[PDB]
């Protein structure tokens, strides 16, 4: 490892992918620990740890009914997906070369992607107690959404299960920054045409992701390995999601789900 | 790169583990490359590219539908040496260093989730544009083939070759399989285990080991380490897209037994 023009121009992109992220991403992991920790004093969150907690929540955020708790919860889980799927379109166009692929190919990156980076974004507004939610106005434990009615008190489990292995790895938004764009970028997503080009972007990112882990991350050796070994257990909450979202149109027909969502969960797993 | 103590520890560490593979493993890719492009001259096989190069070939290895027949005589081969295949890899993952000191509840974990990935991986070895390998280079049966066989079979096999291709592009020899296979059983993120510490201990070793294997044998292949890392991704898919297929067969079929050796190991999987 030196100081030459090809070193240079792997910071030059990831500066560029780092002030991207800021751009597209209103919620910085930076951000998120800070209100985690309790450094901020505007964004003081009211935590939901029960369903008294979650009534009283609601006025921030029938007779009586706890089938409408678990309702009004996993919709608006897929309220933020949404909002969250066009921040990722936003940042997917600001990778160097992208854009000047096949547009069909731009679609498939996206499509099996996209939820791999929702889970991964995710993880940097999760603790062991609990999520951030609202954009950092709400709390919802970890415990209170694992109480919630059968099927449902099981599909927040895995994303809290891999939170905690991938936080321990310690990276911030700049690595966070490059990691993203490895995973939009893959050569092995069914439907691709052109994967020599594709295969090309991601070898930079890689190449860049590599340095940016080395210099920012000294103590940890074969955290390069480590981080990419992630991407497997993000294979595998995406599979399991899709798996359990079944169970979800079949036990409850009377449950639907947003239009943009649908494009994306149809022919994928 | 430098030539330390523990660099040359690295070295010691991949020679071992690749007499180990040569002693466990009998088809090894460079045994199988040569049956694929006809530099053996011994090893022959047959064709199987239809329903009448099949029969012709059951003669060299029930008055019911042809289609059907056919079918899941083909399905029962493919688990029969599955389980010839399992015995192998067990074989192979005690002579990893430490394994056998570790919890064997652990062992046994380890060896459930991982046979499979490692299954794929060395089936990828076998296969080539056109077909795969049978009854250890006696025969050869053809991808479009196992592309026609009555639904939903004529899908078993399309994701393994699908892979097989992509893998063999990194163009990786026996030595550098020997690792891989090692790291991938060595996995620290499986369901049923407490002792992740010396887990992840021994695999960021085998990681050390093959980073340095890839950067010896590949000049070329710049992210040949981050590429080949990302199949284990691809590796998982195959086998969770295989368990979801498995459950068909037996909602559809009530006459589709399988093997109590492969039973107990689909059993609370994924």
């Amino acid at each position: 490892m030196q100081l030459n023009p090809e070193s240079a121009d792997l910071r030059a992109l990831a500066k560029h992918l780092y002030d991207s992220y800021i751009k597209s991403f209103p919620l910085t992991k930076a951000k998120a620990r800070a209100i985690l920790t309790g450094k901020t004093t505007d964004k003081s969150p009211f935590v939901i740890y029960d369903m008294n907690s979650l009534m009283m929540g609601e006025d921030k955020i029938l007779q009586e009914q706890s089938k409408e708790v678990a309702i009004r919860i996993f919709q608006g889980c897929q309220f933020r997906s949404v909002e969250a799927v066009q921040e990722i379109t936003e940042y997917a166009k600001s990778i160097p070369g992208f854009v000047n692929l096949d547009l069909n190919d731009q679609v498939t990156l996206l499509k099996y992607g996209v939820h791999e980076i929702i889970y991964t974004m995710l993880a940097s507004l999760m603790n062991k107690d609990g999520v951030l939610i609202s954009e950092g106005q709400g709390f919802m434990t970890r415990e209170f959404l694992k109480s919630l009615r059968k099927p449902f008190g099981d599909f927040m489990e895995p994303k809290f299960e891999f939170a905690v292995k991938f936080n321990a790895l310690e990276l911030d938004d700049s690595d966070l920054a490059i990691f993203i764009a490895v995973i939009i970028l893959s050569g092995d997503r069914p439907g691709l045409l052109n994967v020599k080009p594709i295969e090309d972007i991601q070898d930079n990112l890689l190449q860049a992701l590599e340095l940016q882990l080395k210099l920012n991350h000294p103590e940890s050796s074969q955290l390069f390995a480590k981080l990419l070994q992630k991407m497997t257990d993000l294979r595998q909450i995406v599979m399991e999601h899709v798996q359990l979202l079944q169970v979800i149109k079949k036990t409850e027909t009377d449950m639907s789900l947003h239009p943009l969502l649908q494009e994306i969960y149809k022919d994928l797993y």
